[PDB]
């Protein structure tokens, strides 16, 4: 199954300093499966004719101070490289690069060494990790029942080789609520921390099946991180500079539209380098007992 | 030049209760001004280098009971019918017609006389009457200034009878506070009105440069109908089922990062039809004594 490449012109519904692009790298995650997997994602049903949803699990954004999501303003160039990883029959690992236009090696296919162990500081580099789900009963979004639409074609796809594990990183991030391990050295814990009450927001946390849709999680997160900001003193104006080089999200678990959650957040800051934060945020829904996200943001401000 | 036909496949990035029908919508504007008037509407600029914006100024979504925006779902099959219509130098109209893919005469070309006069309940129309803006300082959002892109080519573009008037319509809304006449017959406007205070989410108000995005300010709309809706002892489940058959918006202005916006809403009860209301909202930035935008929604519940 040949890899997608496109053009992409950097249109206004996918940047800025809300979660737009990463709705974008989800749509391109559900075009990319439908083409590689010959099953429509966006239609998908079970064999009793239950929808099925293509559900965010894993999610990483990495790039660097030479290409960010937060460099991507009205207009810009980019070269989009998208594919799939066989990861079985209830899930799919995809792949997105993303390049400047006329960079040098811009067409280049994806390669997974480059991906999990020598990044370039210039490209950004996205993997989505999605599980198919279905409700366990209609108007609930709690306790979603594993899924496998007929038909779903993982048989063409490319191998992982054991070392590169989406599944081994999310398993570690549900115990340790963080993606960089709290005995990494060169990093002190501030002992400032915020726990933030967040009703679900129907206008804008929830998509077009009335699950919280996954890019809300981005928002809720930044919501939390941007509270912890101001709670240190710092301005609107830095945190809307802030360079985001590497953000990692498991979605643990979905939550009823009637849900109170809690975003609860932490910074560890650099003792090596100036201005260099991890900022670990975790969502919890305190009414069922879950943690339903988690989140790790490296930043430089 | 020819109109831009498309078939679209509902995504996750353009449906539900939120913003991002309009969103999508918007970018398509971009798309078809960008490919009828010769000009990068995504990267324009003026003659000094300063960037120039295709600023939203006025903006209907028009549906029914047959189609609405709240009827679209994942993998719903559209075709999309998008032209621009001469409007000077300064500002264009794009119109958008959305039908189900295979309906009849789904083929057929925009008519100015279908939208304006004769619009049919199963299909939706689509205004953005946009308007070329640059800043009047660098990081101020105030006192936008009219612009035109060297080399923006209206002089192709189908010209609009006298009858149509995009501008009579929004010069009559920026005086009424309403798109639908208080003395219109047939309704009976409610004593309970809500004023809430909303300073500007720099996490999802915020577009790529800096300006509140155009598509917030529906979901700022949004905010205070909710507000309305629950201060008339109404539920979340009933306000996610609301069909918006009609909306019009236009946006007077855009504020500043620090603003602490004002919304205002009130509601008129058909006294013919059960469930049918319009609502108006009112969005001000009290500090520069300035209505930033106006919309009414005609609604079935
Ligand atoms: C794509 C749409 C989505 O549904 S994605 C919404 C965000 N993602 C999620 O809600 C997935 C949350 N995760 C889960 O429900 C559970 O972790 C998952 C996938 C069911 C596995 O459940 P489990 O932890 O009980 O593990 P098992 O042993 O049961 O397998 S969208 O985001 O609304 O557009
Ligand atoms: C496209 C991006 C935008 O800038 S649209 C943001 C939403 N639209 C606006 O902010 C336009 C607000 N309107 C205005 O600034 C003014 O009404 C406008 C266009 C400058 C005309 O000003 P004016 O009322 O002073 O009339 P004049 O007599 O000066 O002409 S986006 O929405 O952020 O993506």
């Amino acid at each position: 199954r040949p890899e997608i490449k496109q053009a992409v012109t950097v249109r206004p519904g996918m940047c800025g300093p809300g979660s737009l692009f990463v709705g974008q790298l989800g749509d391109w995650t559900w075009e990319t499966v439908s083409a590689q997997c010959d099953t429509d994602v966006f239609a998908a049903r079970d064999a009793s004719g239950n929808p099925t949803y293509l559900a965010f699990y894993y999610f990483r954004v990495r790039g660097g101070r030479e290409l960010h999501p937060g460099s991507l303003t009205f207009g810009d160039r980019l070269t989009v490289t998208s594919g799939c990883y066989d990861q079985g029959t209830e899930s799919v690992l995809t792949l997105h690069r993303i390049d400047r236009a006329g960079s040098d090696d811009a067409q280049r296919p994806l390669d997974l060494h480059e991906f999990y162990e020598r990044p370039r500081d210039g490209s950004l580099y996205v993997e989505n990790f999605n599980r198919w789900v279905t409700r366990s009963a209609p108007g609930s979004n709690e306790d979603l029942v594993k899924s496998s639409p007929p038909g779903f074609r993982n048989d063409g796809l490319p191998q992982l080789p054991a070392a590169y594990s989406p599944r081994a990183v999310y398993r570690e991030a549900r115990t340790a609520h963080t993606f960089r391990a709290l005995d990494e050295p060169g990093f002190r814990l501030l002992p400032d921390t915020v726990e933030v009450e967040h009703p679900v927001d129907i206008v804008r946390d929830v998509n077009g099946v009335g699950l919280l849709y996954f890019a809300s999680y981005f928002s809720m997160v930044d919501k939390a991180a941007l509270a912890l900001w101001r709670r240190l003193g710092r301005s609107d104006r830095a945190f809307l500079r802030r360079v985001v080089v590497d953000q990692q999200m498991c979605y643990l678990g979905n939550a009823d539209l009637d849900s109170v959650l809690t975003l609860g957040a932490r910074v560890r800051v650099s003792t090596e380098t100036p201005g260099e934060e991890l900022v670990d945020v975790v969502i919890s829904d305190r009414d069922s007992g879950r943690v339903i996200a988690v989140s790790t943001l490296h930043t430089q401000h």
